[PDB]
């Protein structure tokens, strides 16, 4: 449960519902990012190392997750109301969330 683990689980979970043709494996790598995403969120990358878990930085890498969390739930929800495709193009915005947290901080 440590930091890589979790985005190897974001990671290959994002290719799963990219490639997913059905809304069951799309609904379970959903939810699975969402708990990776909440056990990352309590992690120290890093590049922060030498911060307090107070600090600006540190406050800034855990709500990057709440953002990620917050569009994982949209994507669940379309992906539970069986709408896999507007699911899946849901997921592909949730990249902008990896990629602004990635800059500042990986
Ligand atoms: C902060 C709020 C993050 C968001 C959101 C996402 N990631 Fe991330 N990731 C983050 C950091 C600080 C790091 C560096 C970790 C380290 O120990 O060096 C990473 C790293 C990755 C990696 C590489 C992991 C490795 O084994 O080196 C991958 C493949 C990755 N992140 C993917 C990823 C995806 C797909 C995300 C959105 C679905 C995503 N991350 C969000 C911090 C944050
Ligand atoms: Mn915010
Ligand atoms: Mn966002």
């Amino acid at each position: 449960a440590d930091l890589e683990d979790n985005m190897e689980t974001l990671n290959d979970n994002l290719k799963v519902i990219e490639k997913a043709d059905n809304a069951a494996q799309v609904k379970d790598a959903l939810t699975k990012m969402r708990a990776a995403a909440l056990d990352a969120q309590k992690a120290t990358p890093p590049k922060l190392e030498d911060k307090s878990p107070d600090s600006p930085e540190m406050w800034d890498f855990r709500h990057g997750f709440d953002h990620l969390v917050g569009h994982i739930d949209d994507a669940l929800k379309l992906a539970n109301e069986g709408k896999v495709k507007e699911a899946q193009a849901a997921a592909e915005q949730l990249k902008c969330e990896c990629n602004a947290c990635h800059q500042k901080y990986r």
